[PDB]
């Protein structure tokens, strides 16, 4: 009866969560949504426990009354001997990238350009970028800046999903789920990178990640760091070994949320499941790796190197920080006392 029901997002998602649910004895179990929010609807109806979310989601969530629960901690060389689990979390860096040969491409001319989103309300994929368009338009019509787009979650007859390319099938055109070719941070990232889009809206991970023989994948193997760059709020290209002067944010990293009656046993369970099938994982290798699944992110972002208990018990809001919350505000009113559930 000690068990954990995981909201999995998307077929594939359901897939690695079975296998997970399968090796952990079902001390965690399954449940599937479409969407994110659709999982946060399971999760509040007390269907599901759990999930692992993006910042955007997390304020979504916390509006509703669910709560940060553990972290996911990259790796990071400060806070030296201290291990993972106890470690504070850092944020990820929020870029726009674009192909070096694209010359003249700066964040000063990306309107009527071409984008690629990790999908709608997401940190680096949507909130940053749209805040700061938004901000300096001085307009909501987000929807009319980039001449197409592929930003999963959007209406797909709409020009904000014109360059989504859906499933192998050509179905689910669009879905913020990982059967949308372009979803997520490599979603996005392999947008750019088969120039479909101009600009991709993604972290300074997914560019290393993808790139140097990084990943084998088929669209992949044969990208170089060289062939990339980074725009800057002040109009300039740099290198992506620039990222940490060169980035649009800094991103509280993406947390794992539940109910706040069943917090608790969450961490609990969660913790013992790394302990398990975590980065030196006892199965890991051998028999299950929570965080790995080819570097589609499921479930959690492959880059995770344990998930952390956090600092001070905080609220959502403390999570995600002040300047973040206000930002996301001010964006959505052009779609506080919410929980549009
Ligand atoms: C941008 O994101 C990058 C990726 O998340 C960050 O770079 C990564 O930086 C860390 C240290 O902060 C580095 O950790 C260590 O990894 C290896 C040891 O486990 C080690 O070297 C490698 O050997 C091979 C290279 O020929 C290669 O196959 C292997 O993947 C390792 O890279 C390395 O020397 C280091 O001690 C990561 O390796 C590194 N990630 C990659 C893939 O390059 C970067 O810091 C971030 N920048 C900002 C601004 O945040
Ligand atoms: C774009 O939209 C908003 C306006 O450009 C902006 O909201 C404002 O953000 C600032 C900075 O985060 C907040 O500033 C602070 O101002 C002073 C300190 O300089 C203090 O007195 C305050 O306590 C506060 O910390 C403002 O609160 C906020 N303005 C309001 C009231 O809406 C967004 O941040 C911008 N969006 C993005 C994505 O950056
Ligand atoms: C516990 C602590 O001292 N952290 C404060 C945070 O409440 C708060 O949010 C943090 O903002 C940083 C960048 O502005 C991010 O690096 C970090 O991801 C984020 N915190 C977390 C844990 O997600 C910031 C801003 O008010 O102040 C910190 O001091
Ligand atoms: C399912 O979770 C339960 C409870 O968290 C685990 O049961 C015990 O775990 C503790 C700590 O690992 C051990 O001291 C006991 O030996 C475990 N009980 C027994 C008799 O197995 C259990 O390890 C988890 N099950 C699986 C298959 O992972
Ligand atoms: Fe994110
Ligand atoms: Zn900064
Ligand atoms: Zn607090």
């Amino acid at each position: 009866y000690t068990r954990v029901v995981w909201c999995a997002v998307g077929p594939e998602e359901q897939k690695k969560c079975q296998q997970w649910s399968q090796q952990s004895g079902q001390n965690v179990t399954c449940a599937t949504a479409s969407t994110t929010d659709d999982c946060i609807v399971l999760v509040l109806k007390g269907e599901a426990d759990a999930l692992n979310l993006d910042g955007g989601y997390i304020y979504t969530a916390g509006k509703c009354g669910l709560v940060p629960v553990l972290a996911e901690n990259r790796k990071s060389s400060k806070h030296s001997s201290l291990d993972c689990v106890l470690r504070p979390t850092e944020g990820y860096l929020a870029v726009a990238v674009v192909k070096k040969a694209n010359e003249g491409l700066t964040w000063n001319s990306l309107k009527d350009k071409k984008s690629c989103h990790t999908a709608v309300d997401r940190t680096a994929g949507w909130n940053i970028p749209m805040g700061l368009i938004v901000n300096q338009t001085g307009s909501c019509a987000f929807d009319e800046f980039f001449s197409q787009s592929c930003a999963p979650g959007a209406d797909p007859k709409s020009r904000l999903c014109a360059l989504c390319a859906g499933d192998d099938q050509g179905l689910d055109k669009c879905v913020p789920n990982s059967k949308e070719k372009y979803y997520g941070y490599t979603g996005a990232f392999r947008c750019l990178a088969e120039d479909v889009g101009d600009v991709a809206f993604v972290k300074n991970d997914t560019v290393w990640e993808n790139t140097n023989g990084e990943s084998t994948a088929d669209w992949a193997k044969n990208l170089k760091r060289e062939d990339f760059r980074l725009l800057c709020l002040d109009g300039t290209r740099k290198p992506v070994t620039e990222a940490q002067s060169c980035h649009l944010a800094v991103a509280p990293n993406h947390a794992v949320v539940s109910r706040s009656d069943r917090a608790a046993h969450v961490e609990q369970v969660l913790l013992h499941q790394q302990a398990l099938f975590g980065k030196n994982g006892k199965n890991c290798p051998d028999k299950f790796c929570l965080f790995k699944s080819e570097t589609k992110n499921l479930l959690f972002n492959d880059n995770t190197e344990c998930l952390a208990k956090l600092g001070g018990r905080p609220t959502y809001e403390e999570y995600l920080g002040t300047e973040y919350v206000t930002a996301i505000a001010n964006l959505k009113k052009c779609s506080l006392e919410a929980c549009a559930f």
